[PDB]
């Protein structure tokens, strides 16, 4: 194994190091990295506050994994760090375990990051990511919208100024807000409302214009730069600051709370599922847009390695960001260096900007989180689903409502269960076509023509428009037994009639068959002999023919009933 | 609603009452009922002993539900009562809950029967039985074989003569047997071995001959008639008798142990799943053999009603029997009256034969259970799978080994999970064909001919041989993006080359498309415009065309790129 291949195998970053056009790529990467870091620092602190951890642990979650991802990540525009959904899930798990320790929370979050990284590395090495991508996008969209509403209603407590009941359901949150309304304060609410209005106005102006689009990245910072100013001029009494923030880079430390690890598998999987469904999707979309190759397994392995190293350096789970990756995308980011620069910015903060961070009001961070999650309430997809596919709209509405009123875990379980139910329903109801004229197709909808001869009395030609395996064998057995039922009805009448003498199976679209398929075929052949019906096979696939010959069906039904076309099969059936 | 329709709707039994040919049907039904009752009484007591309940509760489980099933059951040959697998599952649940109460066991079993009946009625009314039939037959066969081995190794303790450790795993059972080998007794082992040998010889002789086939039904009784005789002549000291058995029909009593009901849902579902997979399968096979209609939903409703009434009359869950239903089948049973007569026989025992039952040795019942489950070790299917389908053989072996060494619940979970994994793998990897000549098909395997013109430079014709929905949309997106990757590779070379200008989709086999399909199609069209590739739709289905028009794809890509055939599409692409 030479170095040129071994290095590329272990370090995917070199995939863009060798093909690096310095002149334009360096300037574009530097600008994109600076922009993403500026957008990220306040967002990192706000998301850390959302998860229940002290704000500094957001910056850690952006420092070490980013440097790791830029070395082990396949995507060249994806931005790695805290996100709203993963922070919400981490907060959910920690609150379900620890109440007010403020010290077990940190260790639990770091252990959760380590478990998520290990699960991601396992699912990337084994290439088991396809086991999750069966979940419909409507379910994910509804769950994300409900999570966004829950996040906003949880963060409104900083605007109100009094602590509210901590829960993931809307009803207890609203009940607590109503109960505590007697402790309302005007200064924090006014500050939060003004900051949120300014942030949303800046974001809308940036998205409306094509050239003045950097405001989206400068919106989270500017609000703080605004809010702190009022905190340093008028000094409102009822506002709260983030307090002292430790200064310095995080140090190496193995997790010490493995005793709760078994409690964290249900969350560690869930977060990992998000990375399979959202982060990998963002990476693939960006790769398709930017004309480079990407695979869903190496990306998961890179995310897992980044999470593992972040856990080793006091970080909580970090995945791809819908907002930051986009902002990187229109910043003309070319390689993964834009990540490294971003990380460097974080490091600079951890060395120089922490003393100035203690004057940031908490309502400003709450407003930043609210602005970030306002774009996650994705009702446009709900309208689109209502217009196009009402089954998908029903799935979206059910998932959103259940996640809103019941827990996050209940909503996730309902969404996954409904997706599995619909997958099983589709697998268990294959399309079966009753063919008419020999070079023809389904008579019910496709072709109604009569080229002087369309169907033959006594012969039924059936095509199974799918591979036959254990999931759909029962439906096929029932459909083929309908002809026996028709024969029984004919023989049970008061007059002698029999219009089913031969049944021909078109197995040309049948890609493959398993043992259940040949067993059922033998059973139906025996039942047809009981009913005096002849079974024929028309267009066996090579693999299908080999399986049929191995199972002994050819000897049971006779070699003379196996053909290569429908024309000769029907011709010998008439004779 | 007239009586002729209402009565038939509520009471399916009348389906065979109206069409009843007295002369032959009465004699055949009477003989079949007597035969099944004779085979059932000892089997009922033996299975009740297997479940951990006192033997009499087997007879109850054959008395009231049978009379109910004959009124509410759709099958005319199915025999309802205790079975080996359901008894094993009931014993597993009870031992997991109650250790040696011998009184909470009865109430727990009756409550389990009520819960099973309610779940079956719910799944029959809602017609949700298709949610379970995706499980492969190999998984069920392996689980049943492992359960049979576990049942035999649990029942060998009566042969040994000393109590062994109660578990559902082979290793603790063998360890306990080795530990207790110092308490071995010769009389019970000799009695059990002789009874088992006689039973197996009788069963083999009955199955070998065509006319002397009643011995299979007389084997369980004869052994008792044998064993008791030695218990009444030589009186061995170390043998154990079933003891006093209460006399009389069971009385009405609602369950009183609802407090454990939530613990019993995981078992109540599992047993119900068995009824969906095994009992309904037996009913459908018998109906197909005997030339009458049967549906999988009314049968589940009848089983649920029978279970509910049995629970109301002190019975534990009862489903269809592989052995007794067969014995009914070659006994020329025609209607459901054969069930009623069988039940009557049970009633006679409960009125007259209970005093004579106290002399039955326990080793005789153990031998009966061992003989009953010896036929459930279904290695013939394992050999068949090894010969035909090695994936199914691997599933069978994994399920059997895990159920043998680990718990029943772990084996069930592994089997269901592997079946789901394979269903998802099949759904997520649809077949996509690269067509050659216009009235042609897949070029890789199907057709290699060259009718003077087969493929065109610059044009790729792709057919998706499946409906497009949320499960397989990712694979289709990747397959369609492979052409973009090829274009990128062509443009990244040292020479100017571009051999992908048009991509045509054959959507004739695409039965239907959902919202995810049209969203992905729009995304791929936009990416093709980025790569300067034209997207065309060749054979849209009527529903597919309607969905495409509703989603706005026709306006986005242009109406001029929608056709009805591949010939004209390629003709306009060349021009
Ligand atoms: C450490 C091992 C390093 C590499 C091993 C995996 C390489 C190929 C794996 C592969 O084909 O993908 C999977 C099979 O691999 C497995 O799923 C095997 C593990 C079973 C998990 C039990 C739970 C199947 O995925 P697919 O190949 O994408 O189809
Ligand atoms: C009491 C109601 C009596 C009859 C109601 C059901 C009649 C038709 C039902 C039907 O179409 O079958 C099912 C839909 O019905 C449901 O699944 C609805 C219930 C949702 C369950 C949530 C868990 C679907 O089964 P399918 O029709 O066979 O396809
Ligand atoms: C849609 C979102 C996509 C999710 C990806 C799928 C990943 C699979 C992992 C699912 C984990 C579910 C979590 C928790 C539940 O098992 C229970 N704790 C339910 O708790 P209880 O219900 O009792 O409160
Ligand atoms: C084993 C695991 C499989 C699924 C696990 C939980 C399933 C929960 C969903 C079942 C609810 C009932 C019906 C819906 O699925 C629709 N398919 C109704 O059928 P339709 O309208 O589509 O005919
Ligand atoms: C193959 C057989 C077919 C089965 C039909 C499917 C029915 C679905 C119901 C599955 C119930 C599974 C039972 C128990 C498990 O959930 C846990 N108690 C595992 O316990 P633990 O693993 O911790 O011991
Ligand atoms: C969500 C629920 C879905 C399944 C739940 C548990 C799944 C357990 C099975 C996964 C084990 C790994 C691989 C096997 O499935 C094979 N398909 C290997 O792939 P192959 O050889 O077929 O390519």
């Amino acid at each position: 194994m030479r170095l040129v291949d071994w290095i590329d195998t272990l370090f995917p970053c070199f995939r863009w190091i060798r093909t690096y056009r310095w002149s334009e790529y360096f300037k574009l990467d530097l600008m994109a990295g600076i922009t993403v870091g500026i957008m990220l620092v306040p967002q990192a602190m706000s998301y850390a506050k959302l998860a229940g951890l002290p704000p500094i642990y957001g910056l850690y979650s952006s420092f070490v994994p980013v440097f790791v991802y830029a070395i082990f990540g396949s995507s060249r525009q994806l931005a790695i760090g805290p996100v709203a959904l993963v922070s919400l899930l981490v907060s959910n798990a920690l609150g379900g375990i620890a109440d007010t320790n403020e010290e077990l929370h940190i260790e639990l979050a770091i252990l959760l990051a380590l478990l998520v990284g290990i699960l991601e590395c396992i699912m990337g090495l084994l290439r088991l990511g396809w086991l999750i991508r069966f979940i419909s996008h409507s379910v994910i969209s509804g769950f994300t919208s409900a999570s966004a509403i829950v996040i906003g209603l949880s963060q409104i407590k900083y605007f109100l100024g009094y602590s509210i009941a901590r829960s993931s359901k809307i009803v207890p949150i609203v009940e607590s807000i109503i109960a505590g309304a007697d402790k309302f304060q005007w200064p924090p609410f006014v500050m939060g409302s003004l900051i949120l209005v300014i942030l949303q106005v800046m974001k809308h102006v940036g998205k409306a214009k094509k050239e003045l689009q950097f405001l989206r990245a400068a919106a989270p910072l500017t609000g703080i730069v605004l809010g702190t100013t009022i905190a340093k001029v008028f000094h409102p009494p009822s506002i709260s600051l983030v307090g002292e923030i430790p200064q310095g880079l995080p140090t190496f430390s193995f997790p010490r709370s493995f005793d709760h690890a078994k409690t964290l598998l249900p969350t560690s999987a869930l977060i990992t599922g998000v990375a399979i469904l959202e982060s990998v999707g963002i990476a693939k979309a960006l790769a398709a847009k930017n004309r480079y190759e990407l695979d869903s397994n190496s990306e998961l392995f890179g995310l897992g390695v980044a999470n593992i190293l972040g856990s080793l350096f006091s970080a909580y789970p970090a995945t791809g960001s819908f907002s930051r990756s986009a902002v990187n995308n229109e910043s003309e980011a070319k390689t993964g260096l834009s990540g490294l620069i971003t990380g460097i910015i974080i490091g600079c903060s951890l060395l120089f900007l922490t003393p100035m961070f203690k004057y940031i009001p908490q309502c400003a961070l709450a407003a930043i989180v609210i602005s970030a999650v306002s774009g996650l309430v994705d009702y446009d997809e709900a309208i689109f689903l209502w217009r196009v596919d009402k089954r998908d709209f029903s799935l979206w509405t059910i998932t959103s409502t259940i996640t809103l009123f019941f827990g996050i875990e209940i909503g996730v379980l309902v969404g996954v269960g409904f997706s599995l139910a619909f997958v099983i329903h589709e697998s268990a109801n294959p399309h079966i076509a009753v063919l008419g004229r020999l070079p023809g197709t389904t008579v019910y909808r496709n072709i109604k023509q009569y080229p002087e001869a369309y169907t033959y009395n006594g012969i039924v030609i059936v095509r199974i428009d799918s591979p036959i395996y254990f999931a759909n064998i029962s439906y096929i057995k029932d459909r083929l037994r309908e002809y026996e039922v028709a024969v029984d009805k004919y023989t049970n009448r008061g007059l002698e009639v029999d219009r089913i003498n031969f049944v021909i199976l078109e197995m040309s679209p049948v890609t493959h068959i398993d043992s259940s398929a040949v067993e059922a075929l033998k059973e139906l052949y025996q039942e047809y002999k009981t009913r005096d019906i002849q079974l024929a096979i028309s267009n066996p696939n090579k693999d299908v023919h080999l399986t049929i010959a191995r199972s002994g069906m050819v000897e049971l039904v006779g070699k003379e009933w196996f053909f290569v076309r429908v024309h000769d099969a029907v011709q010998v059936c008439l004779q």
